[PDB]
C-alpha cells in the first residue's frame, strides 16, 4: 500500500515523492493526471506519467480527443493507468498563467470524490501557476474520498506540512 505519507485530515494525506515513482512503486487503482483540456501531456505531472507510460498514455488520450473533444478545466475523464495503475483520472485544474478561474479548482477536486481512493497530485500548483498553499486547502475542504498527495519539491513540501492549518 502507500508508505511515508504524513496524515492531515481523516481522508488527506502527502508526501514529498514523486507521483510518477509512487505510482510505479505502489501501482494504485487510481492516478491522478495534471491534465489540460486537450490532453497533451507536455510536462509537469502529465509529461513525467506520459513519459513513464512510453507515450501509451498520449496515443490513449489522442484518441479520447478525437472521439469526443476537449475536457472543460474543471473536468475529467477516466482513461487507463497502463503500467502506473489500473486507471489514470485525467483532471484538469484552473491553469492561472492562462486566466483560467481559479474557483473552477474547487470543481476540479470535486472529481476525486468519484474514487474511493487517488494517488494524486496538488490541482492547479506547480507549472498551473496556482498558490500551492490555496490548492491544499481547497482538498482538504472538497475531498471527501481517500487522497494521498504526492509533492515532488521538497522545500514546497516542507512549506505546505508546516503552514497546514
Amino acid at each position: 500500500s502507500f508508505s511515508g505519507y504524513l496524515k492531515l485530515t481523516d481522508n488527506v494525506y502527502i508526501k514529498n515523492a514523486d507521483i510518477v515513482e509512487e505510482a510505479k512503486k505502489v501501482k494504485p487503482t487510481v492516478v491522478v493526471n495534471a491534465a489540460n483540456v486537450y490532453l497533451k501531456h507536455g510536462g509537469g505531472v502529465a509529461g513525467a506519467l506520459n513519459k513513464a507510460t512510453n507515450n501509451a498514455m498520449q496515443v490513449e488520450s489522442d484518441d479520447y480527443i478525437a472521439t469526443n473533444g476537449p475536457l472543460k478545466v474543471g473536468g475529467s475523464c477516466v482513461l487507463s493507468g497502463h503500467n502506473l495503475a489500473k486507471h489514470c483520472l485525467h483532471v484538469v485544474g484552473p491553469n492561472v498563467n492562462k486566466g483560467e478561474d481559479i474557483q473552477l479548482l474547487k470543481s476540479a477536486y470535486e472529481n476525486f470524490n468519484q474514487h474511493e481512493v487517488l494517488l494524486a497530485p496538488l490541482l492547479s500548483a506547480g507549472i498551473f501557476g496556482a498558490d500551492p498553499i490555496h490548492s491544499l486547502r481547497v482538498c482538504v475542504d472538497t475531498v471527501r474520498t481517500n487522497v494521498y498527495l504526492a509533492v515532488f519539491d521538497k522545500n514546497l513540501y516542507d512549506k505546505l506540512v508546516s503552514s497546514f492549518l
